[PDB]
């Protein structure tokens, strides 16, 4: 895991780490050792809207690599890549300080699905919201909080990739 | 499904008709028609703590059946039935009034598994305190709301099941 | 199964019962007796790519119920009724005749998602495409075979449905 | 469920009523009031070999209607009807006097799968020796106990449901 | 694989390499060549009632790593790792020689569901039942058998940690 | 994955490292990167009729490692890896040039469940038909194309995994 890629071509073209699928159960995977760990069994009953995970060779204004959500047709497997592009950020803050969580789609190259998807605004508002929600709400029954700040565009995403990018010293 | 009885010996030996399977997919089925129907596609990224449906028979304060919540080792189908015995129950408002969640164990006959289980005390605390989660939060990205009370007690369940079963008059 | 009406306001609310959830295994439901009979384990290696049902009260020109297929988030339980609004029809023939599946989503009752999807043409073209493939070759692995011959709009899925309702003298 | 049909032309052309899928969760399902009933929730960490269900208007030697396993290539719903054929029958005792599990195939309009499985030793010996297995032990954590005997071939079978079709009074 | 440390903590806080889920298709996995390999395909009808795996950097008196079980909400996929606390320990004999299999729940960290599990009474009797009869049972249908001792405490599994991290000489 | 052997007596004794678990969701994973990447989501509705993947330390003529279907009784874990035994090899033809998917069965060593299939011609006839059907057709909906010419034996499926054994030099 220690020796995946960050990309392609940042910040358009990249590798996220799939750590949770999208409507999965609530365990809370995290790619530590080079393995996938139960970090926790999430308390409040809720999933993800869509897959979770991160940029390898990132390294976030927060300490660990940057978070992506990637959208598919099917949830994927904890511990695969995904080829993506990024549409969109999710700003927001918690018990440690701020926080974002990209919002990106599978790369052309595998699905013809998300042709029209180039920007936040193209994304289905119910899954934005859903989003929204899962952030705003998951960790209501962990010493832990969250408040969600919004939505920006496909040029902020790719702003942090470049900006997580160039933090990774590693 | 119209056929079903409120159970063997109410209150405390009681039959659920299910509606939705505990942490199923987002569907909200509802027994109509004599059919199990698509309320709605549920909008907040959620699941049932537990199997949710209602006593056949009965007419809630609220104007359809009196609602139940069954704990199970294994999610049941929707449509499948399960002879049960209340052990609390959670009271709410909405949109339309006042509401209450019962909370219960399958029958002794069915399982050995809740031997211990007779009051709402003997409930492990993350469940309430998931079952309470859910009702506070799974309306809100519905024209609908809901306000969670509190837990009362096994007998008070019993006294919702007798008198939802008085009020019933068809 | 018998007692279930064909809609609430034909033709543009309808009930769908639905015989086979999208993305499912290869077994070939029919509703029936009033029972969900396994009509075929399906001989070639694919899925539905929507749930498949029928209109009940409705007669096709070739003998049985109106087909249709319904799109939704998430697969639905085989047996159970979609309320659902048509937005387009797949024509085509096979060894007994000429045939129709209509295609339809949730009506908005039951979910926002399906909002801007009034005629076959803001039917994602991937989706349209699989359902194409799909009835060219479900047959192909079974004495059956299907010629299928494109789409119609939203106006001639409900001039399906008023003749196929009209047809019906059980 | 009162009302399907023992079958088509019996005994070799039997419809069975399915309860408890193939590989299922250990929900043991019952149609009982017209409805699929939780008879129990299993206590042995077992599972169903093959799809478990009965013959409709049968009456065993035991009080209840004829049990018969049904092969498929993949597991049915509960509640489901499968067309079927006998190839072979189980006998056992148990806590409440003798008992005999037949033991099918899907009907040839079905599948083409079992075209060359006639009789009890067409079926794959670990098949059999696997339902040997789950009924030797699956009351081994229930006051319930269960001794096998052995297979009988498909007349013995087909004599079975003879017998028991006779015995239906209703 | 070779690399996941026994444990942050020992014999208290360790981590489990887990190879096959609780409640699984019968999958015998197990982690070699850094691979998760298929065993077998377990030829009796039985699932494991709890995740099994191993704790990495341990010799059991037996040659290979020492084993245990990790209760959880929901099962964890193939070769992830959790972190755990031990609360008991199976002792039993095969075809090979004397066996352990040890109970651990997840580390606090990661749930509170299991805050009131300290040693092996707390557990729940049924669960303990069904790990006692899956391993009489499992290799019944395989020229390999298995004769089970009993249950002994969190001291004493704490003790089999100790004893077989110490005999690791890798 | 780089580091899996061929199999521990080439060419009849084989590992097979599993990419496509049979009758799973349309992700097409292929092993990089050291990782498990989402190749496509496969835009035909089909599915695998056994598992898929390849043997490390080969060169297939077309420039990867040779290619192989591997039946199992339960669908595998992507990623996991079964020792096996070629049976036969389906030679076909696409935009790229020449192709062969070998078929395959786990060694004994694993199961009973294939101790009589030897051979091609051991292989159920609806199973090849499956495979065939599912590569002339996988690629229908992707500028991707196949032709499929027809099976050879488990002679010819050991002499591919000799050849392409070979050819490896890494
Ligand atoms: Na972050
Ligand atoms: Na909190
Ligand atoms: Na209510
Ligand atoms: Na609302
Ligand atoms: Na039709
Ligand atoms: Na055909
Ligand atoms: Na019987
Ligand atoms: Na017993
Ligand atoms: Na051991
Ligand atoms: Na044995
Ligand atoms: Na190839
Ligand atoms: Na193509």
């Amino acid at each position: 895991y220690n020796t995946i890629p960050a990309g392609k071509d940042l910040p358009n073209d990249i590798y996220v780490a799939i750590e949770i699928p999208a409507n999965a159960s609530p365990i809370k995977y995290e790619i530590d050792m080079d393995a996938l760990l139960v970090d926790r069994f999430m308390a409040t009953p809720m999933f993800y809207p869509a897959n979770y995970g991160y940029i390898n060779n990132t390294l976030a204004d927060d300490g660990d690599a940057l978070d992506v959500l990637v959208i598919t047709p099917y949830p994927v497997a904890p511990g695969s890549v995904i080829r993506a592009r990024p549409v969109g950020v999710l700003k927001m803050s918690d018990e440690a300080g701020g926080d974002e969580k990209l919002l990106a789609v599978p790369h052309e190259k595998l699905t013809q699905l998300y042709n029209d998807i180039h920007d936040i605004d193209d994304v289905p508002q119910l899954l934005k919201d859903q989003i929204v929600h899962f952030f705003e709400h998951y960790k209501d029954l962990e010493g832990k909080w969250v408040k969600v700040e919004g939505w920006e565009n496909a040029d902020a995403a790719r702003a942090a990739i470049v900006k997580s990018a160039a933090a990774y010293k590693g």
